[PDB]
Protein backbone atom coordinates (compact mmCIF):
# COMPACT_ATOMS: atom_id res chain seq x y z
CA UNK A 1 0.00 0.00 0.00
CA UNK A 2 1.58 3.23 -0.70
CA UNK A 3 -0.18 6.21 0.80
CA UNK A 4 0.15 10.14 -0.88
CA UNK A 5 0.30 12.68 2.18
CA UNK A 6 -0.45 16.68 0.85
CA UNK A 7 0.87 19.00 3.69
CA UNK A 8 0.11 22.36 3.90
CA UNK A 9 1.78 23.41 7.38
CA UNK A 10 5.52 23.63 6.02
CA UNK A 11 6.50 22.60 9.25
CA UNK A 12 4.26 19.19 9.27
CA UNK A 13 6.02 18.45 6.12
CA UNK A 14 9.53 18.92 7.26
CA UNK A 15 9.01 16.80 10.54
CA UNK A 16 7.29 14.04 7.78
CA UNK A 17 10.13 14.24 5.64
CA UNK A 18 12.46 14.03 8.54
CA UNK A 19 10.92 10.87 9.67
CA UNK A 20 11.00 8.85 5.71
CA UNK A 21 13.49 6.49 5.80
CA UNK A 22 15.02 5.76 2.54
CA UNK A 23 14.02 9.21 1.25
CA UNK A 24 14.74 10.42 -2.31
CA UNK A 25 13.46 13.61 -3.60
CA UNK A 26 11.79 14.24 -7.26
CA UNK A 27 11.82 17.85 -7.70
CA UNK A 28 10.42 19.33 -10.95
CA UNK A 29 7.50 22.19 -11.89
CA UNK A 30 8.52 24.31 -8.40
CA UNK A 31 7.20 21.20 -6.79
CA UNK A 32 9.19 18.50 -4.97
CA UNK A 33 8.05 14.82 -3.63
CA UNK A 34 9.59 12.84 -0.89
CA UNK A 35 9.62 9.12 -1.49
CA UNK A 36 10.67 6.62 1.22
CA UNK A 37 8.85 4.56 3.98
CA UNK A 38 7.27 6.34 6.79
CA UNK A 39 7.21 3.25 10.10
CA UNK A 40 7.33 0.63 7.05
CA UNK A 41 4.81 2.20 4.75
CA UNK A 42 5.47 3.44 1.42
CA UNK A 43 4.36 7.15 1.54
CA UNK A 44 4.88 10.02 -1.25
CA UNK A 45 4.59 13.48 0.85
CA UNK A 46 4.54 17.03 -0.67
CA UNK A 47 4.22 20.46 0.45
CA UNK A 48 1.35 21.75 -1.53
CA UNK A 49 1.42 25.59 -2.48
CA UNK A 50 -1.18 28.01 -2.51
CA UNK A 51 -3.94 28.63 -4.61
CA UNK A 52 -6.19 25.90 -6.62
CA UNK A 53 -3.85 25.75 -9.23
CA UNK A 54 -0.63 25.06 -7.45
CA UNK A 55 -2.33 22.77 -5.46
CA UNK A 56 -3.85 21.04 -8.87
CA UNK A 57 -0.41 20.99 -10.05
CA UNK A 58 1.39 19.56 -6.96
CA UNK A 59 -1.64 16.81 -6.42
CA UNK A 60 -1.32 15.53 -10.37
CA UNK A 61 2.22 15.86 -10.34
CA UNK A 62 2.53 13.74 -7.04
CA UNK A 63 -0.31 10.99 -8.49
CA UNK A 64 1.22 10.89 -11.45
CA UNK A 65 5.21 10.34 -10.21
CA UNK A 66 4.15 8.11 -7.12
CA UNK A 67 0.46 6.40 -8.29
CA UNK A 68 -0.24 6.07 -4.54
CA UNK A 69 -3.25 4.22 -3.52
CA UNK A 70 -5.29 7.09 -1.29
CA UNK A 71 -4.48 10.74 -0.75
CA UNK A 72 -4.24 12.53 3.32
CA UNK A 73 -4.53 15.72 2.59
CA UNK A 74 -3.81 17.93 5.96
CA UNK A 75 -3.45 21.37 6.73
CA UNK A 76 -5.09 24.54 8.81
CA UNK A 77 -8.37 25.92 8.26
CA UNK A 78 -10.65 28.85 9.46
CA UNK A 79 -13.73 27.72 11.48
CA UNK A 80 -17.49 29.10 10.42
CA UNK A 81 -19.38 27.55 12.93
CA UNK A 82 -19.40 28.92 16.10
CA UNK A 83 -19.66 25.91 17.82
CA UNK A 84 -15.98 25.10 16.58
CA UNK A 85 -13.13 25.64 18.60
CA UNK A 86 -9.60 26.60 17.84
CA UNK A 87 -7.39 23.29 17.14
CA UNK A 88 -10.67 21.34 16.44
CA UNK A 89 -10.07 18.79 13.34
CA UNK A 90 -12.54 18.84 10.73
CA UNK A 91 -12.57 16.15 8.27
CA UNK A 92 -14.40 16.92 5.11
CA UNK A 93 -17.26 15.10 3.76
CA UNK A 94 -17.55 16.74 1.64
CA UNK A 95 -15.66 19.68 -0.76
CA UNK A 96 -16.79 22.74 -3.01
CA UNK A 97 -15.38 25.61 -4.11
CA UNK A 98 -16.79 28.97 -3.02
CA UNK A 99 -15.49 31.01 -6.09
CA UNK A 100 -16.69 29.19 -8.97
CA UNK A 101 -19.71 30.49 -10.34
CA UNK A 102 -21.67 28.99 -13.79
CA UNK A 103 -25.20 30.04 -12.30
CA UNK A 104 -25.50 31.89 -15.67
CA UNK A 105 -26.21 28.56 -17.07
CA UNK A 106 -27.93 27.16 -14.36
CA UNK A 107 -25.47 25.58 -12.15
CA UNK A 108 -25.33 24.86 -8.71
CA UNK A 109 -23.35 27.90 -7.19
CA UNK A 110 -19.62 26.55 -6.53
CA UNK A 111 -20.27 23.93 -9.45
CA UNK A 112 -18.51 23.70 -12.56
CA UNK A 113 -19.13 22.37 -15.63
CA UNK A 114 -18.39 18.60 -15.76
CA UNK A 115 -18.02 18.32 -11.91
CA UNK A 116 -19.91 17.21 -9.18
CA UNK A 117 -21.37 20.02 -6.94
CA UNK A 118 -19.36 18.86 -4.19
CA UNK A 119 -16.11 15.97 -4.13
CA UNK A 120 -17.20 13.53 -1.70
CA UNK A 121 -14.09 11.82 0.57
CA UNK A 122 -13.83 8.47 0.90
CA UNK A 123 -16.29 6.76 3.52
CA UNK A 124 -13.34 4.34 4.63
CA UNK A 125 -10.83 7.40 4.92
CA UNK A 126 -13.35 9.41 6.66
CA UNK A 127 -14.16 6.99 9.56
CA UNK A 128 -10.75 6.16 9.84
CA UNK A 129 -9.30 9.67 10.33
CA UNK A 130 -11.71 10.60 12.63
CA UNK A 131 -10.76 7.34 14.45
CA UNK A 132 -6.88 8.82 14.58
CA UNK A 133 -7.90 11.78 15.59
CA UNK A 134 -10.48 10.94 18.74
CA UNK A 135 -7.05 8.34 19.75
CA UNK A 136 -4.96 11.48 19.97
CA UNK A 137 -7.20 13.23 22.10
CA UNK A 138 -8.44 15.56 19.65
CA UNK A 139 -11.70 16.66 18.32
CA UNK A 140 -12.99 15.24 15.01
CA UNK A 141 -15.53 16.99 13.35
CA UNK A 142 -17.48 15.66 9.97
CA UNK A 143 -18.15 18.43 7.42
CA UNK A 144 -18.03 20.64 4.40
CA UNK A 145 -15.27 22.43 3.75
CA UNK A 146 -15.28 25.57 1.09
CA UNK A 147 -11.77 26.83 -1.14
CA UNK A 148 -11.14 29.47 -3.05
CA UNK A 149 -8.23 31.68 -4.20
CA UNK A 150 -9.22 34.67 -2.28
CA UNK A 151 -8.02 34.48 1.37
CA UNK A 152 -11.02 35.28 3.90
CA UNK A 153 -10.87 36.28 7.39
CA UNK A 154 -13.07 38.70 8.02
CA UNK A 155 -16.29 39.39 9.58
CA UNK A 156 -18.28 40.30 6.32
CA UNK A 157 -16.66 38.39 4.17
CA UNK A 158 -17.21 35.24 6.19
CA UNK A 159 -20.78 35.97 6.59
CA UNK A 160 -21.02 36.09 2.65
CA UNK A 161 -19.27 32.75 2.47
CA UNK A 162 -21.63 31.08 5.14
CA UNK A 163 -24.44 33.06 3.39
CA UNK A 164 -23.44 31.03 0.22
CA UNK A 165 -22.62 27.37 2.09
CA UNK A 166 -24.85 27.72 5.29
CA UNK A 167 -23.64 23.83 5.70
CA UNK A 168 -19.91 24.71 5.67
CA UNK A 169 -17.86 24.03 8.82
CA UNK A 170 -14.83 25.40 7.63
CA UNK A 171 -12.69 27.69 4.43
CA UNK A 172 -9.04 27.53 3.54
CA UNK A 173 -7.27 27.82 0.05
CA UNK A 174 -6.77 24.64 -1.22
CA UNK A 175 -8.73 21.59 -0.42
CA UNK A 176 -11.09 21.77 -2.71
CA UNK A 177 -8.77 21.64 -6.09
CA UNK A 178 -6.93 18.42 -4.10
CA UNK A 179 -10.38 16.85 -3.67
CA UNK A 180 -10.79 17.81 -7.82
CA UNK A 181 -7.82 15.99 -8.89
CA UNK A 182 -8.41 12.96 -6.88
CA UNK A 183 -12.16 12.71 -8.26
CA UNK A 184 -11.16 13.34 -11.57
CA UNK A 185 -8.50 10.11 -11.42
CA UNK A 186 -10.55 8.13 -9.19
CA UNK A 187 -8.02 7.98 -6.24
CA UNK A 188 -9.96 8.05 -2.87
CA UNK A 189 -8.75 11.23 -0.37
CA UNK A 190 -9.72 12.55 2.83
CA UNK A 191 -9.09 16.41 3.62
CA UNK A 192 -8.43 17.02 7.31
CA UNK A 193 -7.99 20.66 8.96
CA UNK A 194 -7.21 21.93 12.11
CA UNK A 195 -8.79 25.18 12.72
CA UNK A 196 -7.00 28.15 13.46
CA UNK A 197 -8.97 30.54 14.64
CA UNK A 198 -13.17 30.72 14.48
CA UNK A 199 -15.31 33.48 12.50
CA UNK A 200 -15.88 36.28 15.08
CA UNK A 201 -13.72 35.30 17.78
CA UNK A 202 -10.27 35.90 18.75
CA UNK A 203 -7.95 33.23 19.22
CA UNK A 204 -5.52 33.14 22.35
CA UNK A 205 -3.17 32.07 19.96
CA UNK A 206 -1.03 34.13 17.30
CA UNK A 207 -1.23 32.38 13.57
CA UNK A 208 2.23 30.92 14.39
CA UNK A 209 1.85 29.67 17.84
CA UNK A 210 -0.72 27.66 16.23
CA UNK A 211 1.02 26.57 13.48
CA UNK A 212 3.87 25.13 16.10
CA UNK A 213 1.58 22.80 18.28
CA UNK A 214 -0.97 22.31 15.42
CA UNK A 215 2.09 21.17 13.46
CA UNK A 216 3.15 18.56 15.18
CA UNK A 217 -0.34 17.46 15.98
CA UNK A 218 -0.92 17.05 12.19
CA UNK A 219 2.38 14.98 11.88
CA UNK A 220 1.11 12.49 14.71
CA UNK A 221 -1.98 11.81 13.59
CA UNK A 222 -0.81 11.15 9.81
CA UNK A 223 1.67 8.73 11.23
CA UNK A 224 -1.65 7.31 13.19
CA UNK A 225 -3.75 7.18 10.08
CA UNK A 226 -0.43 5.98 7.49
CA UNK A 227 0.13 2.71 10.09
CA UNK A 228 -3.71 2.47 10.78
CA UNK A 229 -4.37 2.33 6.87
CA UNK A 230 -1.14 0.26 5.59
CA UNK A 231 -0.79 -2.58 8.56
CA UNK B 1 8.81 18.59 -37.62
CA UNK B 2 11.24 20.03 -35.91
CA UNK B 3 8.86 21.42 -33.00
CA UNK B 4 6.30 19.98 -30.93
CA UNK B 5 3.36 22.16 -30.58
CA UNK B 6 0.89 21.78 -27.36
CA UNK B 7 -2.42 23.05 -27.65
CA UNK B 8 -5.34 23.54 -25.11
CA UNK B 9 -8.53 24.28 -25.26
CA UNK B 10 -11.80 23.75 -22.46
CA UNK B 11 -14.54 22.78 -23.92
CA UNK B 12 -15.49 19.98 -26.73
CA UNK B 13 -16.60 22.72 -29.24
CA UNK B 14 -13.01 24.58 -28.65
CA UNK B 15 -11.11 21.65 -29.58
CA UNK B 16 -13.34 20.00 -32.06
CA UNK B 17 -12.07 21.58 -35.40
CA UNK B 18 -8.64 20.89 -34.96
CA UNK B 19 -9.45 17.16 -33.78
CA UNK B 20 -10.45 16.64 -37.07
CA UNK B 21 -7.82 17.86 -38.59
CA UNK B 22 -5.41 15.68 -37.01
CA UNK B 23 -3.32 13.38 -39.39
CA UNK B 24 -2.02 9.68 -37.38
CA UNK B 25 -4.52 10.67 -34.32
CA UNK B 26 -3.82 8.66 -31.06
CA UNK B 27 -5.91 9.49 -27.61
CA UNK B 28 -4.83 9.44 -23.96
CA UNK B 29 -7.67 9.82 -21.47
CA UNK B 30 -6.41 10.36 -18.52
CA UNK B 31 -7.53 12.24 -15.12
CA UNK B 32 -11.20 13.50 -17.04
CA UNK B 33 -8.97 15.01 -20.03
CA UNK B 34 -8.41 13.96 -23.17
CA UNK B 35 -5.26 14.36 -25.23
CA UNK B 36 -5.00 13.91 -28.94
CA UNK B 37 -1.36 13.73 -30.70
CA UNK B 38 -0.57 12.99 -34.52
CA UNK B 39 0.56 15.92 -37.31
CA UNK B 40 -1.50 19.23 -38.40
CA UNK B 41 -0.92 19.85 -41.37
CA UNK B 42 2.96 17.79 -41.14
CA UNK B 43 3.40 19.86 -37.34
CA UNK B 44 3.44 17.31 -34.66
CA UNK B 45 0.91 18.58 -32.23
CA UNK B 46 -0.68 17.77 -28.92
CA UNK B 47 -3.99 19.02 -28.45
CA UNK B 48 -5.77 19.19 -24.34
CA UNK B 49 -9.30 19.15 -24.14
CA UNK B 50 -8.93 20.16 -20.12
CA UNK B 51 -12.85 20.94 -19.33
CA UNK B 52 -13.69 24.67 -17.55
CA UNK B 53 -12.26 26.30 -15.34
CA UNK B 54 -8.89 26.75 -13.29
CA UNK B 55 -8.13 23.05 -11.84
CA UNK B 56 -9.39 21.62 -14.82
CA UNK B 57 -6.69 23.46 -16.43
CA UNK B 58 -4.00 23.03 -14.45
CA UNK B 59 -4.79 19.49 -13.81
CA UNK B 60 -4.36 19.14 -17.73
CA UNK B 61 -1.67 21.28 -18.75
CA UNK B 62 0.62 18.93 -15.88
CA UNK B 63 -0.54 16.03 -17.98
CA UNK B 64 -0.08 17.37 -21.57
CA UNK B 65 3.59 18.53 -20.26
CA UNK B 66 4.20 15.16 -18.73
CA UNK B 67 3.13 12.97 -21.53
CA UNK B 68 4.00 14.74 -24.13
CA UNK B 69 6.79 17.42 -23.99
CA UNK B 70 5.52 19.89 -26.24
CA UNK B 71 7.95 22.84 -27.02
CA UNK B 72 5.59 25.49 -26.82
CA UNK B 73 1.95 25.56 -25.16
CA UNK B 74 -0.86 27.96 -27.16
CA UNK B 75 -4.19 28.41 -25.27
CA UNK B 76 -7.04 28.63 -27.42
CA UNK B 77 -10.80 29.00 -27.64
CA UNK B 78 -13.28 31.39 -26.31
CA UNK B 79 -13.50 34.71 -24.41
CA UNK B 80 -15.44 37.43 -22.84
CA UNK B 81 -14.44 40.74 -24.53
CA UNK B 82 -13.93 43.34 -22.75
CA UNK B 83 -11.60 45.71 -24.95
CA UNK B 84 -13.96 48.45 -27.02
CA UNK B 85 -12.55 47.60 -30.53
CA UNK B 86 -13.36 43.52 -29.79
CA UNK B 87 -16.26 42.24 -32.10
CA UNK B 88 -17.31 38.67 -31.65
CA UNK B 89 -15.10 36.45 -33.52
CA UNK B 90 -12.20 39.19 -32.90
CA UNK B 91 -8.77 37.55 -32.01
CA UNK B 92 -7.75 38.18 -28.37
CA UNK B 93 -3.63 37.38 -27.59
CA UNK B 94 -2.40 37.62 -24.34
CA UNK B 95 0.87 39.67 -23.65
CA UNK B 96 0.09 38.54 -19.91
CA UNK B 97 -2.43 36.67 -17.75
CA UNK B 98 -3.46 37.48 -14.47
CA UNK B 99 -6.00 35.75 -11.68
CA UNK B 100 -8.76 38.20 -11.43
CA UNK B 101 -9.92 35.95 -8.28
CA UNK B 102 -7.29 35.74 -6.55
CA UNK B 103 -6.47 37.97 -3.12
CA UNK B 104 -4.05 37.55 -0.73
CA UNK B 105 -3.91 41.29 -0.57
CA UNK B 106 -4.25 40.62 3.75
CA UNK B 107 -0.28 39.51 3.32
CA UNK B 108 0.60 42.29 1.28
CA UNK B 109 0.20 40.64 -2.70
CA UNK B 110 -0.84 42.28 -5.26
CA UNK B 111 -4.53 42.29 -5.92
CA UNK B 112 -4.72 38.49 -8.09
CA UNK B 113 -1.30 37.53 -7.42
CA UNK B 114 -0.71 33.98 -5.69
CA UNK B 115 2.26 33.28 -3.04
CA UNK B 116 5.39 31.68 -5.10
CA UNK B 117 3.96 33.26 -8.36
CA UNK B 118 4.75 36.64 -9.83
CA UNK B 119 1.45 39.27 -9.95
CA UNK B 120 1.25 38.16 -13.40
CA UNK B 121 2.64 35.99 -16.15
CA UNK B 122 4.02 37.15 -19.06
CA UNK B 123 3.47 35.45 -22.46
CA UNK B 124 6.08 34.49 -24.57
CA UNK B 125 7.48 37.75 -26.81
CA UNK B 126 8.14 35.27 -29.87
CA UNK B 127 4.98 33.91 -29.50
CA UNK B 128 3.39 36.91 -29.44
CA UNK B 129 5.27 38.20 -32.30
CA UNK B 130 4.42 35.45 -34.46
CA UNK B 131 0.62 35.50 -33.56
CA UNK B 132 0.89 39.08 -34.49
CA UNK B 133 1.90 37.70 -37.93
CA UNK B 134 -1.17 36.03 -38.62
CA UNK B 135 -3.11 38.20 -37.62
CA UNK B 136 -1.76 40.43 -40.33
CA UNK B 137 -1.39 37.35 -42.62
CA UNK B 138 -5.27 36.94 -42.44
CA UNK B 139 -6.43 40.36 -42.40
CA UNK B 140 -7.89 39.61 -38.79
CA UNK B 141 -9.07 42.59 -36.03
CA UNK B 142 -7.27 41.87 -32.74
CA UNK B 143 -6.25 43.32 -29.30
CA UNK B 144 -2.98 41.95 -27.91
CA UNK B 145 -3.05 42.74 -23.61
CA UNK B 146 -3.94 41.68 -20.45
CA UNK B 147 -6.23 38.44 -20.12
CA UNK B 148 -7.71 37.70 -16.63
CA UNK B 149 -8.93 34.26 -15.59
CA UNK B 150 -10.98 33.05 -12.92
CA UNK B 151 -13.75 30.06 -12.14
CA UNK B 152 -16.36 32.30 -12.97
CA UNK B 153 -17.93 33.20 -15.98
CA UNK B 154 -18.81 37.09 -16.03
CA UNK B 155 -21.91 38.25 -16.85
CA UNK B 156 -22.40 41.94 -15.92
CA UNK B 157 -23.46 44.03 -12.35
CA UNK B 158 -20.79 43.55 -9.63
CA UNK B 159 -18.64 40.34 -11.40
CA UNK B 160 -18.13 43.00 -14.13
CA UNK B 161 -17.48 45.96 -12.11
CA UNK B 162 -14.95 43.97 -10.15
CA UNK B 163 -13.11 43.05 -13.17
CA UNK B 164 -13.00 46.49 -14.70
CA UNK B 165 -12.25 48.36 -11.39
CA UNK B 166 -9.75 45.78 -10.17
CA UNK B 167 -8.05 45.14 -13.72
CA UNK B 168 -9.09 48.16 -15.90
CA UNK B 169 -6.05 47.22 -18.52
CA UNK B 170 -7.53 43.70 -18.88
CA UNK B 171 -8.61 42.93 -22.66
CA UNK B 172 -10.70 40.28 -22.45
CA UNK B 173 -11.61 37.28 -19.15
CA UNK B 174 -12.06 33.63 -19.36
CA UNK B 175 -11.63 30.63 -16.96
CA UNK B 176 -8.05 28.95 -17.94
CA UNK B 177 -5.72 31.06 -18.99
CA UNK B 178 -3.78 32.05 -16.18
CA UNK B 179 -3.55 28.53 -14.64
CA UNK B 180 -1.89 27.31 -17.48
CA UNK B 181 0.30 30.23 -17.66
CA UNK B 182 1.14 28.97 -14.23
CA UNK B 183 2.18 25.66 -14.83
CA UNK B 184 4.27 26.45 -18.09
CA UNK B 185 5.53 29.06 -15.94
CA UNK B 186 6.93 26.06 -13.30
CA UNK B 187 8.20 24.45 -16.50
CA UNK B 188 9.69 27.34 -17.89
CA UNK B 189 7.65 26.09 -21.17
CA UNK B 190 6.79 29.01 -23.60
CA UNK B 191 3.16 30.12 -23.31
CA UNK B 192 0.48 32.12 -25.36
CA UNK B 193 -3.40 32.73 -25.29
CA UNK B 194 -5.12 32.60 -28.93
CA UNK B 195 -8.23 33.20 -28.57
CA UNK B 196 -11.52 34.66 -30.18
CA UNK B 197 -14.24 36.37 -28.61
CA UNK B 198 -17.73 34.92 -27.65
CA UNK B 199 -18.72 37.80 -25.78
CA UNK B 200 -18.53 40.89 -23.94
CA UNK B 201 -18.94 39.95 -20.65
CA UNK B 202 -22.51 41.72 -20.32
CA UNK B 203 -25.82 41.02 -18.86
CA UNK B 204 -26.38 39.20 -22.33
CA UNK B 205 -22.98 37.09 -22.18
CA UNK B 206 -24.78 33.80 -21.17
CA UNK B 207 -26.85 34.31 -24.48
CA UNK B 208 -24.47 35.96 -27.34
CA UNK B 209 -21.93 32.29 -25.86
CA UNK B 210 -24.62 29.99 -26.48
CA UNK B 211 -25.28 32.05 -30.28
CA UNK B 212 -21.30 32.37 -31.19
CA UNK B 213 -19.27 29.78 -29.46
CA UNK B 214 -19.31 28.39 -32.92
CA UNK B 215 -17.73 31.61 -34.32
CA UNK B 216 -14.89 31.84 -31.73
CA UNK B 217 -14.38 28.53 -32.18
CA UNK B 218 -13.81 28.66 -35.83
CA UNK B 219 -11.99 32.00 -35.92
CA UNK B 220 -9.56 30.53 -32.95
CA UNK B 221 -8.94 27.56 -34.89
CA UNK B 222 -7.93 29.20 -37.90
CA UNK B 223 -5.42 31.16 -36.08
CA UNK B 224 -4.15 27.90 -34.28
CA UNK B 225 -3.75 26.21 -37.55
CA UNK B 226 -1.61 29.17 -38.73
CA UNK B 227 0.01 29.62 -36.05
CA UNK B 228 1.43 26.13 -35.67
CA UNK B 229 2.67 26.27 -39.11
CA UNK B 230 4.77 29.15 -38.18
CA UNK B 231 6.19 27.62 -35.10
CA UNK B 232 6.55 24.51 -36.67
CA UNK B 233 10.41 24.84 -37.33
CA UNK B 234 11.51 26.64 -34.43
N1 LIG C 1 -18.04 36.08 -20.18
C1 LIG C 1 -17.12 35.12 -19.89
N2 LIG C 1 -16.68 34.94 -18.63
C2 LIG C 1 -15.73 34.04 -18.34
N3 LIG C 1 -15.18 33.20 -19.26
C3 LIG C 1 -15.56 33.30 -20.56
N4 LIG C 1 -15.23 32.67 -21.68
C4 LIG C 1 -15.97 33.11 -22.71
N5 LIG C 1 -16.76 34.12 -22.30
C5 LIG C 1 -16.58 34.27 -20.96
Amino acid sequence: MKIGIIGAMEEEVTLLRDKIDNRQTITLGGCEIYTGQLNGTEVALLKSGIGKVAAALGATLLLEHCKPDVIINTGSAGGLASTLKVGDIVVSDETRYHDADVTAFGYEYGQLPGCPAGFKADDKLIAAAESCIRELNLNAVRGLIVSGDAFINGSVGLAKIRHNFPDAVAVEMEATAIAHVCHNFNVPFVVVRAISDVADQQSHLSFDEFLAVAAKQSTLMVETLVQKLAH
